[PDB]
């Protein structure tokens, strides 16, 4: 159990950026800039700094060339410079390794703290960042698939309640989760900025990074990304979707970058900023919980995720989940799901929905 | 081979309506009216007559109570009253059974000819029909999922080239097809009204009716149908999609009515009215041909289809396809598909795309 | 200037609901329910309580039958029950008239404070509210024009800087404003919940309520409201739009209810939650500031607005703006606007655009 | 009245392309290619050949550098090569001037007939055309404002009934029109391809070209064109809209190219292909007939339109309309319009709607 510090939690505003290590900078650039249309704030032979259409901070995504593709940092912006000091004291009380750089780890960020958190994830906290031209009315640049914001991260961790408790102490509030009747938790979503999530926990072997999510304005923008990937003959990099989520109610798509980092495209979740925002718990066997239309969840969604680094740049050792597997209990040979609770019509046993089993 | 008659073909305008036999009229009404929003032109204890938002003829769909669910007629409107006489002479020359009713088979249709066509399908040709209020600007009635037109039919038949030649002689032009490199045709689409299709042939045991298709204005309307089916907890009646087609380039969805009659919702195909419109042939192993995003085609899409009736109302006997099966050659045991021609990366051997196999 | 209380400001979450007095309850019901598709949370012969598709608090709009159409209260939800006590102490220190009802003024709200604020507006602060079924996935009920959230209020007041400073003291942060080179402020927008606004000030004679805004998911939903109004042959109740705003970047529409209360439909403004969110100032003569496409702003949009009531239910007296008029300086006889600053081509003099 | 030929009318498929004379080819290129995103089929120092996203024929728009901006030809494609013969005989019987070129007037068109028609318009009829890559699934190229098809032309002509009869004999069917209670016709729309129009007649001084219209897939595509024009700070080239039409029920926008040639962007009209398609007639004083939302029609929309050329490349003389003016009777000093027929409330006297 991760203790609650006496030291006050930093006031976290929102997810702000991720630094992903990539193996081939030019191929990664082709994906994030030419395919997805993100906007370059800075680049050189070592790194590409990218932002979304409506962002004013320096970036939402740093692509860093390195030997092993991995998450290097998931960064949250805090409310004041003083909250970076609060972050440092807080994680020091937790007994985590921390590293503080007054002039930042990446360009366009100032005073920053990186930590190996209690779940093995490299978190960054910062306030100071270089402002850039906010492109929100640059309709001369707007693409048919425009990514307009960074919305959230999603983390794979073996023990969801243990991680949830720690994130609650840090000020994140649970919006939705997935459980079964025998009391196992499979996933939880939690926020600071008044949307369904800023980070989320997916049960699985970890620490691994499940995905980073960007939003679009409208559903047709997500459709266009799919259409464009078809035209580029890279439909094999469309992992899952598009669909409507149960959890979050957002329209969604999952795609894979050249190093298999998973990117979610997302729109039209709901407001969660009231403190008594009603929590929603889904049964793991409800076949509308992940895709509201009942479409099957592709097995790689449950099995594959990115390595994460420690503060030395080495890959974090993975710890196996011992709680039940969502894949197994829903779409594996022993699994089951339902459309209507208690109704055998529209229920699936030992296979996925829509007539498929696991390949 | 079906000979070309000496008698002139009737001048066919478009697909106009289908008559489906249903087993429980109230259950079927709930699907087509309460779920899908079609507009009631007339109903009684035996039939429901339904039209789309932009239609001015009496109906696009007749639901007729009967003991065995089946297609009873697919009806095409012809250009003049005299074209019904032409139809009669044409099909008589083909040696087909025909039935002529000066005052119609169904309400709101006048002088009509029904025929057991050379592929065993019940076709109707008519000109005369009762005009009704055209609801195309009745935005006070417009549904978030509104079906705006009848678009096409799709027929399952064992020998696609045989049927294709007959429909070409009747004046339908093939817009797209699916073939392999060994002389097999798996499917063809053909039109009169200047869209991708008015009827289509899908290879398989037949005669059976694969689907009837209605159009929407925009892609979000199709999304809404899915969303509504989730809210009604009938997502199990979403068979396949939503997607982007390769063939037709339309955005699409397939759903199943209470008797398992398949309905396609469709939007934003392209203009085909020029007489040298380029015919697009897809290779059967191209994994973007049916779903442009490479999502797998659900096996029921290839195996399941509705019975069709003869003019006496008895079910037509099924003739087995002996040509190769699209299912088997793409997703079955010895199947193959590709993302990029000649690339092993993104190819699938003996399974479907996206991590699935046949149940 | 309105002094800052020593008493701590209540922690305001967001705009939550408006109580509008209407003269014919059935006619108003037809507009808000049958035309606009809002969801009934309670109704009787005197009041209709309505909410948007994604709401979980009891209501976003209360229609109350009364003799004179007016705004009766514009209500903000606060973070905790103790914030209602804070609001009471705060407005008492401002010297404002206050009324506290521990069981609420309207159904589905608990302990609530109403105040005649320093600008003459009836504000309510509350925490307690009856939760209802959140309809956000009830796509069986979803309209082609569905209104999904309450987004903001917009207030007409004569001195925008005076009101702005007062709202900033209450914790609202300015996101955008309209000024000229002479130093006049014509309008400001300000927020708590991390969108472009929860309330906004339009320079003019006040206190009057300019509009209440609801959001949709997508731009086609706004189109559909216009299309429906054409089908119902009430297109004369479309006042302005649909358009793209300059300020806020939102897609918008303004329509008029049966008592001439103005309702905005709005979608797709941007995130403002960071405390150093860059503030945008437009020049009043920029013809893309209000409608990005340069469509003219109809004079009624500048001149017409709803009465507001005091705590006794009487109409608040109005104070005339003495600062320059946006209408006069842009589309009046001596006004002007530009498409490109410094270019006579695409400029309009003594005249609106187009 | 224009007589009906004994000679059979050509089978016309659809509107196919327009040739527009422009004064500065580079400025026009910037508008049609960089702003609007049309696809270049061919270009040189004198001409740009452009097509829409879903087209397979060579082009939908030819921009031809010349000294006077004008319509040079509005072209319709016919069903067979023999229909170009039929067209030639038909217009010859009408007593119209004709010119036929076996190798075309512009690149990518083969055997083609141009005529000075009975209303003074330069029509082309052709079958043969060079097929190009259909870009309908090139979503790697797709713009947020993508123009997907050529939809129609709209012609300004002084006597609408006279022109209507002639187009009906030529095989166009009237889908919608605007009349009043005193026997005046102000406008008519007419088709071959099964949409609301392929060409249309707008009452006014003519011959002039009112506009050329291109389709989008969705309404948001039209909104994006407006948004982009705002970002480019050329919102003054937005003339009217966006809106919903009464006539046609399409979502629409009107913009102005660098020589003031008017382009409509259009989507989601309805199917008209049945021969008994119900004709819809609006009253000229109905304020929802042109913009369904009641937004006012700016006077320039009524007064301004492009010159057209004869077969020698000279500007056609303009004949004045003597029938009542739609502008005057609706928004002029003595004009009138209504929201609800018979209701004084929401009516407008001697001014336009919405203030
Ligand atoms: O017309 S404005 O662009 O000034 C504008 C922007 C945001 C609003 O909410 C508003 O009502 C007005
Ligand atoms: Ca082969
Ligand atoms: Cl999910
Ligand atoms: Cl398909
Ligand atoms: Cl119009
Ligand atoms: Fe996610
Ligand atoms: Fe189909
Ligand atoms: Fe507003
Ligand atoms: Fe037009």
């Amino acid at each position: 159990e991760i203790p609650k510090p006496v030291a006050p939690a930093p006031d976290i505003l929102r997810c702000a950026y991720a630094e992903l290590v990539v193996t081939d900078l030019a191929k990664s650039r082709n994906f994030y800039v030419d395919v997805l249309g993100l906007h370059v704030s800075y680049e050189d032979e070592n790194q590409i700094y990218l932002r979304s259409f409506e962002e004013f901070i320096h970036h939402n995504l740093v692509l860093t060339k390195g030997p092993v593709a991995a998450l290097k940092a998931m960064a949250f912006r805090v409310r004041t410079p003083e909250d970076v000091d609060k972050a440092e004291a807080y994680y020091q009380e937790l007994g985590c390794r921390t590293e503080r750089r007054k002039d930042g780890f990446v360009k366009g960020i100032g005073d920053a703290l990186r930590v190996e958190d209690p779940l093995g994830f490299p978190y960054e906290f910062f306030f100071e960042t270089t402002h850039v031209e906010r492109l929100h009315m640059r309709y001369d640049l707007y693409s048919a698939g425009e990514l307009v914001r960074l919305d959230h991260f999603n983390q794979v961790t073996p023990d969801v309640p243990r991680g949830r408790k720690y994130l609650e102490d840090l000020g994140f509030r649970v919006t939705e989760d997935i459980q079964d009747d025998e009391g196992t938790t499979y996933a939880a979503w939690m926020h600071r900025k008044g949307t369904v999530n800023d980070t989320a926990l997916t049960g699985g072997n970890g620490p691994r990074l499940h995905h980073v999510a960007f939003s679009t304005h409208e559903k047709h923008n997500i459709i266009q990304i799919c259409d464009k990937m078809g035209a580029l003959r890279i439909s094999d990099r469309i992992e899952r979707g598009p669909g409507r989520h149960g959890v979050s109610n957002a329209f969604y798509l999952y795609i894979l970058d050249p190093d298999n980092h998973r990117i979610e495209i997302y729109t039209q979740d709901y407001y969660t900023g009231d403190p008594d925002n009603p929590t929603i718990t889904w049964n793991v066997h409800d076949n509308q919980r992940r895709d509201w239309w009942g479409n099957p969840v592709v097995p790689s969604w449950y099995t594959e995720a990115s390595k994460v680094l420690d503060l030395d740049g080495n890959v974090q050792e993975i710890i196996e989940r011992t709680d039940d597997s969502e894949l197994e209990v829903t779409i594996g040979a022993d699994g089951f799901s339902f459309t209507r609770a208690g109704d055998e019509d529209g229920s699936y046993h030992g296979q996925a929905s829509k007539g498929f089993k696991l390949g």
